[PDB]
């Protein structure tokens, strides 16, 4: 039994983003990593909707498979995990996507890129795109650049402390900082986020000027962060 599965993510009925993993935890450390192959294969993950999928290890005792395209949006996905049968929901496919070279943050719901209203007094004034769903963005700097790739929501929170020593850097030393973030979509483990940065206002549609996490107007993450769910992809590219 040392294959034996503890439990599973998503849980039973669990109303998931469109790309959230198939999350195994055994019910103690495999801790050789040539028995690994043997408990993926245990832990084989069977959905309907067929889908294929990778297995990534994120502990001794904790194998996720990560789905290659999207599950189907509101709908019932049928899975099994090594005979144990489950079943999840997806809700809409909320889909983000970080342009560097552009500057911008593209959200669609379904396909159909959509933001939120537009503020008559933002401040004096800044930029906005005017079509649907293109939000301005800042990305990394080009000491500490937003890593391009597919991720998935990780978390939600509000008023999270964002401190300095997550890129390497004391929050005491010179270049250091210690934020509360009022809007925190968490998407990477290290502690890549997409959230509202109102003191990044300027720069927003027209620079990079973070330290990798993709930057946004208040209002503009309140919405994203609203429609957002945990599981949901989020896409940085050139
Ligand atoms: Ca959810």
């Amino acid at each position: 039994y040392g294959f034996a599965v503890a439990s599973v993510l998503p849980t039973r009925g669990q109303v998931v983003g469109v790309a959230h993993p198939v999350v195994v935890t055994f019910s103690a450390p495999i801790t050789n990593p040539a028995n690994r192959h043997a408990a993926e294969r245990a832990v084989e993950v069977k959905s309907t909707p067929a889908m294929t999928g990778k297995f990534e290890w994120l502990d001794n005792d904790v194998v996720q498979w990560v789905p290659d395209r999207f599950w189907p949006a509101h709908s019932t996905v049928e899975l099994s995990v090594g005979s144990l049968s489950s079943d999840f929901k997806t809700g809409p496919a909320v889909v983000g996507v970080a342009s560097i070279s552009q500057h911008t943050f593209t959200v669609s719901i379904d396909g159909v890129e959509e933001g939120p209203p537009p503020p008559l007094p933002a401040p004096h004034h800044r930029v906005h795109f005017g079509e649907d769903g293109v939000m301005p963005a800042s990305m990394g700097r080009p000491e500490y650049p937003t890593p391009v790739g597919s991720y998935t929501v990780l978390s939600k929170e509000r008023s999270v402390i964002m401190d300095s020593s997550s890129v390497g850097i004391p929050v005491d030393d010179p270049d250091g900082y210690r934020l509360s973030v009022d809007y925190a979509v968490r998407i990477t483990s290290r502690g890549l986020y997409v959230h509202s940065a109102p003191w990044a206002l300027p720069a927003l549609g027209l620079e990079n000027v973070s330290h990798g996490c993709i930057s946004l107007s208040r209002e503009d993450a309140e919405w994203y962060y609203n429609a957002v769910d945990i599981g949901d992809p989020v896409i940085v590219q050139e």
